[PDB]
């Protein structure tokens, strides 16, 4: 298949409802600080009330701007406040990131901050912020995964695997990638304590294959009434999820995927980062050749299909399966949401530091700005409270940031360095 590319030069768009208008942007500045050109639209803006329609056209007319640079879309709403997309039988965030070919392939990865109140969103905003520039080589929590299967599937499912033998082989490929813990929860006797000890014991992400329902899961009966006892403050896995229903987001209490969202603990993020789950019943054996997929970008196992984010990970992942399932496999690829941000730089073992050198000031007439650093591949970025002045990729030991706009009236700027695997940098910059 042809992958959707996570453009270097791609802006991403946040579509907030309203009434959370001023509580966003601590998170738009840090995706700008980090390199990410990011614009907020109010939903209502758009059109009033606010239909799916308009927010399916409004994504279109975006993307046709002059370059198609447009690559995130991030809602912020729950359904009441941002639809989702409603055919017969579907319930769809995907489908706003369909734009060319007439086909189910996105152009744009969608994901969605689903919030019924300020603490839902300031929730998922900082642990979006944490995980992204936070993380240190302390948190060792990461590079441990969890792996929970029913004791179902068999010759007839995808590769003729059950679903034990489907994640025993996601298991062997994370092992060979790095991760030095995996836990597996295999039925039969899987119970609640069992998942809430493995979140508690501290893990960077998940794979369940099994049943579910609105609420919980199947194999381990683990659900939203559990979530509570999470402590996993800011030690976050994102999860990919193949059973019925976990993200109906429509439904009349919070699925299991926005309560893992929304989960806190005394004021701090406990649950997941991330998670794919679907609005509706899933078929048997197309979402697992997409979970398949996604863990074989997670571990760099194609050369010229890297991704970096969530967003790039998941929807490339569900493309394998549109290709070999067809009709079903896009049926679950429109259905399969992703709860969180789209854009989030994925994290998968203990992080490493970064060596980086830059000069500790910058002439006010200065077009330029060279920066040295031993990781090749990291995002230089210099920006003014949120406002990206200038951002480039190391290559060869160095990034040479280009600035967009005089600084001649700036005192400092604020340096930021992200890398995969690595521990974020920032240096503040002081202007001659
Ligand atoms: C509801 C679920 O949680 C279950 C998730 C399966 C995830 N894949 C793996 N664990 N490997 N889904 C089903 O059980 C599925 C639900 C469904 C009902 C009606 C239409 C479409 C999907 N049911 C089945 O797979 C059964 N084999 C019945 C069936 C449905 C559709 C075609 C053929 C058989
Ligand atoms: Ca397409
Ligand atoms: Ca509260
Ligand atoms: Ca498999
Ligand atoms: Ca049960
Ligand atoms: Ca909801
Ligand atoms: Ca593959
Ligand atoms: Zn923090
Ligand atoms: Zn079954």
């Amino acid at each position: 298949y042809t992958p959707v590319e996570e453009k270097e030069n791609g802006r991403m768009i946040v579509i907030v409802a309203k009434k959370y208008e001023g509580d966003i942007k601590d998170f738009v500045d840090w995706k700008n600080q980090r390199g990410l050109r990011t614009e907020v639209k109010v939903a209502e803006d758009i059109a009033s009330p606010v239909t799916a329609n308009a927010i399916q056209q409004f994504v279109k007319q975006e993307y046709e701007k002059e370059g198609n640079d447009l690559t995130y879309v991030l809602l912020v709403g729950d359904h009441k406040d941002i639809p989702a997309k409603i055919t017969p039988g579907i319930k769809s965030d995907q489908v706003y990131g369909q734009i060319v070919g007439n086909d189910h392939y996105n152009e744009v990865f969608i994901g969605r901050f689903s919030c019924e109140s300020k603490e839902d969103l300031k929730t998922q905003i900082d642990r979006t912020i944490h995980y992204e520039r936070n993380i240190t080589t302390e948190d060792k929590w990461l590079g441990q995964a969890l792996c929970i299967a029913s004791a179902e599937g068999g010759p007839s499912a995808d590769n003729g695997e059950s679903d034990i033998q489907h994640e025993n082989v996601i298991a062997n490929l994370l092992t060979q990638y790095g991760y030095t813990k995996i836990i597996k929860c295999y039925d039969p006797g899987v119970t609640p304590k069992n998942i809430i000890d493995a979140f508690n014991g501290g893990i960077s992400l998940v794979n369940y294959t099994g049943h579910g329902s609105e609420t919980a899961w199947g194999t381990s009966h683990f659900g939203t009434t559990h979530v509570k006892q999470l402590t996993n403050s800011n030690q976050l896995p994102f999860i990919f999820d193949v059973a019925c229903v976990n993200g109906d987001f429509l439904f009349s209490m919070p699925c299991f995927a926005e309560a893992l969202m929304r989960a806190q603990k005394d004021g701090k993020p406990t649950g997941t980062v991330a998670i794919i789950a679907s609005t509706i019943d899933q078929y048997w054996a197309p979402p697992m050749r997409g979970q398949d997929e996604m863990n074989e970008i997670l571990c760099e196992k194609h050369p010229n299909n890297i991704k970096r984010t969530f967003g790039g990970v998941t929807m490339n992942g569900m493309f394998a399966m549109v290709e070999k399932y067809k009709k079903d496999g896009e049926n679950m690829l429109d259905t399969w949401t992703v709860f969180g941000d789209p854009s989030l730089l994925v994290r998968t073992l203990v992080p490493t530091e970064m060596q980086v050198t830059a000069p500790a000031n910058i002439s006010a007439s200065a077009q330029t700005f060279e920066v040295a650093c031993d990781y090749n591949g990291a995002i230089a970025t210099l920006s003014d409270d949120g406002d990206m002045v200038g951002t480039a990729i190391v290559k060869d030991g160095k990034a040479i940031i280009k600035l967009n706009e005089s600084i001649a009236d700036e005192t400092n700027l604020t340096l930021t360095v992200v890398g995969y695997n690595k521990v974020t940098v920032i240096k503040d910059v002081k202007v001659e």
